[PDB]
């Protein structure tokens, strides 16, 4: 999941969370 917004990990593309724009390393 994204620590910054809660989005599911499958929402990450191109090095960023596609919802909130967090950097990839915010995924846990």
């Amino acid at each position: 999941y994204c620590s910054d917004c809660g989005a599911d990990a499958s929402q990450v593309r191109g090095g960023y969370c596609t919802n909130c724009g967090a950097s990839a390393d915010r995924i846990r």
